[PDB]
């Protein structure tokens, strides 16, 4: 009746992102006032965010692209005390919309990788318009997305189709995956993101490196685990709509050098696909789910999540002696 989930991946694979639409998607998960309670977090960290980045502009000589939004600078520190106590107005929004949309603020933002930002100020930033609404109740994903200090693994409550599910979500980066051990007890399923336009990309930890076959490794370790063998194995080529655009644009050889397909979403996202599904040492006796997805599309990981549902209902429910 539960479902335990939890999200395995290499870094910048997406893995959160999934977390950010099972809130809106799903509802009635007991959680009213508990998100209330978190309210107040999380309009602090959105002015503090939008704040970083004007802060690291100065750093930089990025000046707004109007002239205007000055303005809306120093009026942000004044209403900012509001959305500290719970209370974001329509000024406080919308001054945060328009330093957010100036392209001076969005070419720091850019060069985020220079300097520190929040981690959920693209996701406050960008959904601001929902967040700012009168009688707003913050969500699972939108409560997982406060405190600048590491909270610890990303935990999500929801019901769907009369299943409790607690999926979890930990980072990717090498540094993180040391914490993943603390979720293998008690997983139903496993949900491995990995991010398809990643395949000419190299490690954050080693440039040298290339991000996919990083992806592949860790997939490897998870399928083939034996703690995994009973846990269901669901593969989510993530960051599928990237990948339909960059194919056109750079090669695959870049990350599978035998490949000699075309440069087409199909078949190189196809060619993808049987790297990974390959690696399960135990085709005769072990099964793979896979879908594409695209983490920020709503509608797209509803569809592909209601899929993944109707497995874990036929499969995990009685332990399997044979096969």
């Amino acid at each position: 009746r539960e479902v335990k989930l939890l999200l395995l991946g290499a870094g910048e694979s997406g893995k959160s992102t999934i977390v950010k639409q099972m809130k809106i998607i799903h509802e009635a998960g007991y959680s009213e006032e508990e998100c209330k309670q978190y309210k107040a977090v999380v309009y602090s960290n959105t002015i503090q965010s939008i704040i970083a980045i004007i802060r690291a502009m100065g750093r930089l000589k990025i000046d707004f692209g109007d002239s205007a939004r000055a303005d809306d600078a120093r009026q942000l520190f004044v209403l900012a005390g509001a959305a500290e106590e719970g209370f974001m107005t329509a000024e406080l929004a919308g001054v945060i919309k328009r330093l957010w949309k100036d392209s001076g603020v969005q070419a720091c933002f850019n060069r985020s990788r220079e300097y520190q930002l929040n981690d959920s100020a693209a996701y406050y930033l960008n959904d601001l318009d929902r967040i700012a609404q009168p009688n707003y109740i913050p969500t699972q994903q939108d409560v997982l997305r406060t405190r600048v200090k590491t909270t610890g693994i990303v935990e999500t409550h929801f019901t769907f189709k009369d299943l409790h599910f607690k999926m979890f979500d930990v980072g990717g980066q090498r540094s993180e995956r040391k914490k993943w051990i603390h979720c293998f007890e008690g997983v139903a399923a496993i949900i491995f993101c990995v991010a398809l336009s990643d395949y000419d990309l190299v490690l954050a930890e080693d440039e040298e490196m290339n991000r996919m076959h990083e992806s592949m490794k860790l997939f490897d370790s998870i399928c083939n685990n034996k703690w995994f063998t009973d846990t269901s194995i669901i593969l989510f080529l993530n960051k599928k709509d990237l990948f339909e655009e960059k194919i056109k644009k750079s090669p695959l050889t870049i990350c599978y050098q035998e490949y000699a397909g075309s440069n087409t979403y199909e078949e190189a996202a196809a060619y993808i696909q049987c790297q990974f599904e390959d690696l399960n040492k135990r085709k005769d006796t072990k099964e793979i789910y896979t879908h594409f997805t695209c983490a920020t599309d709503t509608k797209n990981v509803q569809f592909v999540f209601d899929a993944v549902t109707d497995v874990i209902i036929k499969n995990n429910l009685k332990d399997c002696g044979l096969f």
